[PDB]
């Protein structure tokens, strides 16, 4: 069979992040556990600095930072060479000199491998890609359950269910545009 | 000083209630414990019958029931002869038969007051709305801040946060009309 299931919301691109203010970068942890990461950031000179992980609220975690130079600055959060997913992020200081699906950020299990009927969670980071539509399609053997929650950073947390096994593939779209790694290819295992 | 804040989500109908399906309404407190609450079903027919409240995720409690019948349900979720925000809850049994901004329903503090930088709160519930595009605006003498989750049960969740106290127009449109009591003046008081 092939089902769809699709939602979308619009929001305006976040607001300027002026020189010098407290900066934050955050991520949900699906399937990986907080304690032994390290977070880097880079600035666009090329210089990297120690920054802060703490937990925000439950299973929500930041990158606390501050900025003191215009442009894009890189936070990378890793484990030795390892990146979590969506690492390294980019964070644009002052005026988006940028913008569009490509600029799109994505990661969790629910874009690789779930079972029928339990939560399949992603993540995806809309900051760098300024004003727009973000799509999320769900397309395979069953008609998908999804929940999203979209917040003020421009990061936004899905969790889809789906009632039978197969192969799924889930849509990620910014304004129209498959964002990079779009579409996923999903596994969803029998019970 | 006036400023407009403005998301939308664009949804498709939930999925066809079925006679003997397990239903729920999903619900915030009204700063009352859930053993003070009565919730109750009322059939096509008129005939009312208690309903359970239970836990369900992030903190919110549901009213579960089974439906044995086609037709319009009313679920009613009350301290004596007091309604909490939204109630009475009208669900369809079968497909819907009607749709739009005049079927959504809203409640809770984010729509009436709240104070200078804190978390302001309110549920929807489009479920009787049937496809469509749920915009929430706040208007004010600052810009807020707006987080949402929107649910495969078609409610949706919002927070907001202004940095100024001040009279402050809270819009709900559903495929650009405005639902039956927005928009809501809000009152935002000083720290």
């Amino acid at each position: 069979n092939r089902q769809t299931e699709r939602i979308k919301r619009q929001r305006e691109a976040v607001p300027l992040t002026e020189v010098g203010s407290q900066c934050r970068l955050t991520f949900k942890l699906p399937g990986i556990s907080p304690f032994d990461l390290g977070a880097t950031v880079t600035s666009p000179g090329g210089v990297t600095e120690a920054a802060e992980i703490g937990e925000v609220e439950d299973g929500l975690y930041g990158v606390n930072f501050v900025p003191k130079e215009l442009g894009v600055h890189t936070v990378s959060v890793k484990y030795q060479e390892m990146h979590i997913p969506g690492s390294p992020f980019q964070f644009t200081v002052g005026p988006l000199k940028d913008g569009g699906a490509h600029r799109v950020h994505a990661g969790g299990p629910g874009l690789e491998r779930g079972e029928q009927g339990m939560p399949n969670e992603f993540n995806v980071w809309t900051r760098e890609a300024g004003a727009g539509s973000l799509a999320i399609s769900v397309e395979g053997p069953s008609k998908a359950e999804i929940d999203f929650k979209d917040r003020k950073d421009g990061s936004c947390y899905v969790s889809y269910v789906v009632a039978e096994p197969g192969e799924y593939r889930v849509g990620i779209k910014f304004n129209d545009k498959h964002i990079p790694d779009s579409p996923y290819k999903v596994y969803i295992t029998p019970s």
